[PDB]
């Protein structure tokens, strides 16, 4: 009918934590990727990938937000 | 008429450069804001906040995609 199953939103997040956790050395890899399309050097953000990897609550919404292009809701 | 999806993101460019052009300072402010959102220390992101300012076109597309959202 009309959809009410757990969004797109709630599923990637499932996903994207899971991967954080199994292999966080590929997501770290993902940000300074992000990061250097925007001419950013690793010394520039070399800290800024490693301050995300000690918060896995940031570092999700970080992937949500500049990997998937998906904001938090309200 | 037309409104082009290429049009209005020429609009939305040209607004954004303009901002860049007139109140740099201002639009540093917003990457910070963004950035720090994410628990990102003013100590970490001062550089990069630092790196888009010396690369105005990777600042305009860092502007575009991650302030509104858009891509070329
Ligand atoms: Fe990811
Ligand atoms: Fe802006
Ligand atoms: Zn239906
Ligand atoms: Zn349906
Ligand atoms: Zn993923
Ligand atoms: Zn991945
Ligand atoms: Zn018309
Ligand atoms: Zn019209
Ligand atoms: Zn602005």
């Amino acid at each position: 009918g009309s959809h009410s199953e757990a969004d797109n939103y709630a599923r990637e997040l499932k996903r994207e934590q899971e991967e954080i956790i199994r292999v966080p050395d590929t997501e770290a890899a993902e940000v300074a990727e992000i990061l250097a399309r925007y001419g950013i050097e690793p010394h520039e953000y070399g800290p800024v990938v490693n301050a995300l990897r000690k918060k896995p609550q940031a570092w999700l919404d970080f992937m949500m937000k500049f990997e998937l292009g998906l904001e938090k809701p309200d």
